[PDB]
C-alpha cells in the first residue's frame, strides 16, 4: 500500500471548534508521536508557549487537518551554553510596574524534539508544561541559574476527582536530566502536567 508522510516534523494547520465558541485558526509544529499511545501527538503551536497534546486523527474538535508546504525553521545556538541550563531551576522574570516583582521559580527540564533552540520547562505556580527560546531571556538577565535546592512510562493512572467521578492518565515521557520527573497526559485536558516535581 502507499505509504503517506510522517505528520511528525511537519507545520500543520486546522481548526479548533470547542463547544458552541467561534471556531478558531491553529497553526503549529509536531514534536512527537507518543510510542506508549500512537494515537496521541505532541505539538507546539504559534502564539501558545504551553505545549498541547491531541489525537489529530481523532479528536472531532480538529478541522479540516492539512500539512503545510513549509518548512519547520532550523536556527542555531551555541551547543555548551544550551546544555548548561538542563536540569537546572530558575528564576524567570517578565516584565511589571515600577516598584513591583514579577517573578516564578522553575525547572529547565529539556532542549525540545524538532525545535532544538526551544527549551521545555515547568514551574512552581503553574505545573503544566511550558517550551520557549530561553537562551534569548538568559543572555538578558532575565532568566537565572539558583544555587542547588525502572521508569512509569506507559503505566495508566486513575485520579479520584472531587464530585463523583474517576478520570484516566498515562505516563508519556521520563525526563533525561531529572528520572524522578515525569510528563502525564489525561483524558479529560490538552495541557501535559509534570509530576514529580519539588
Amino acid at each position: 500500500s502507499m505509504t503517506r508522510r510522517n505528520i511528525v516534523g511537519c507545520r500543520i494547520q486546522h481548526g479548533w471548534k470547542e463547544g458552541n465558541e467561534p471556531v478558531e485558526q491553529w497553526k503549529g509544529t509536531v514534536l512527537e508521536q507518543v510510542s506508549v499511545k500512537p494515537t496521541l501527538y505532541i505539538i507546539k503551536y504559534d502564539g501558545k508557549d504551553s505545549v498541547y497534546g491531541l489525537e489529530l486523527h481523532r479528536d472531532k474538535r480538529v478541522l479540516a487537518l492539512e500539512i503545510l508546504p513549509e518548512r519547520v525553521p532550523t536556527p542555531r545556538i551555541d551547543s555548551r551554553l544550551a546544555d548548561s541550563l538542563i536540569g537546572k531551576a530558575v528564576e524567570h522574570v517578565f516584565e511589571s510596574e515600577e516598584g513591583t516583582k514579577d517573578e516564578w521559580k522553575g525547572m529547565v527540564l529539556a532542549r525540545a524534539p524538532v525545535m532544538d533552540t526551544w527549551f521545555y520547562i515547568t514551574y512552581e505556580k503553574d505545573p503544566v508544561l511550558y517550551m520557549y527560546t530561553l537562551l534569548d531571556d538568559y543572555k538578558d538577565g532575565d532568566l537565572r541559574i539558583i544555587p542547588d535546592s525502572d521508569s512509569l512510562v506507559g503505566k495508566q493512572v486513575e485520579h479520584a476527582k472531587d464530585d463523583g467521578s474517576k478520570r484516566t492518565g498515562i505516563f508519556i515521557h521520563q525526563v533525561v536530566a531529572k528520572p524522578s520527573v515525569y510528563f502525564i497526559k489525561f483524558d479529560d485536558d490538552i495541557h501535559i502536567y509534570v509530576y514529580g516535581l519539588v
